[PDB]
RNA sequence: UCCCCACGCGUGUGGGGAUG
């Protein structure tokens, strides 16, 4: 019960207009990623996730990209980033493991009334959401004393101009992100490898649902 | 929360959101 995927990290230049572009907006870093897996997202086998990491201090962005096949990253136009040689994971997940993790994700309802997907309001839902989520999906967030084992970092309403080749008018993503760290345990390894395979939550397009664990 | 899909228990749930 090891698992396998693959991780690449992106250390992105500044001075870079394409960079800056895609920092700024998560559709166009969508749309930059994706070519490095082309051929296996269009086979159906590929689930791309990423996470814009957040920045303790004045150093260069950094994106964590995830694939289940073997990334590409000659797409990448020159000086857009330094990369890292993308890594085979085997994710060690075994019953009662406590790791620690990071997830930004969009912890939303569809609404009854509307049948649209809007943000959970309070921090208190969007822990529950979390909670849910992992629960669901063969982990358990930890809870001493004090509360949950979580802290939401950050919390940001993302606007963004999207636009695809042969649309005529470019839509408006929106969507709420939500930055979470804190302490898990693993319940089941094999739902649990899925989980970190396949993502957690909506927005996955757009640089959310990566949920990245370790020791 | 701008669009699309799946659905028989949830604040409806889940999934999707390149080919510049």
């Amino acid at each position: 019960g090891t698992g396998a995927m693959w991780l690449t990290k992106l250390v992105l230049n500044p001075a870079s207009r394409a960079a800056r572009r895609d920092l700024a907006n998560p559709y166009e870093m969508h749309r930059t990623l994706s070519k490095a897996v082309s051929r296996a997202l269009e086979e159906g086998r590929e689930r791309l996730l990423w996470r814009l990491e957040p920045a303790r201090g004045l150093e260069p962005p950094v994106v964590l990209v995830q694939t289940l096949t073997e990334p590409d990253w000659s797409v990448l136009d020159e000086g857009y980033a330094q990369v890292f040689p993308p890594k085979p994971f085997h994710p060690a997940l075994k019953p009662g493991q406590r790791l620690r993790f990071r997830l930004r994700a969009n912890p939303a309802k569809r609404l009854a009334a509307t049948g649209k997907r809007v943000a959970l309001k309070t921090p208190a839902e969007k822990v529950a959401w979390l909670e849910r989520r992992l629960e669901e999906g063969g982990f358990r967030l930890l809870e001493g004393e004090r509360g949950p084992w979580v802290q939401i970092l950050q919390d940001t309403f993302l606007e963004v101009r999207r636009k695809k080749d042969g649309e005529e008018a470019g839509k408006l993503l929106q969507v709420q992100a939500v930055l979470f760290e804190g302490r898990l345990e693993v319940v089941d390894p094999e739902r649990a490898l899925a989980t970190l395979r396949r993502g957690v939550g909506p927005g996955k397009a757009l640089g959310l649902g990566l949920l990245s664990v370790a020791p």
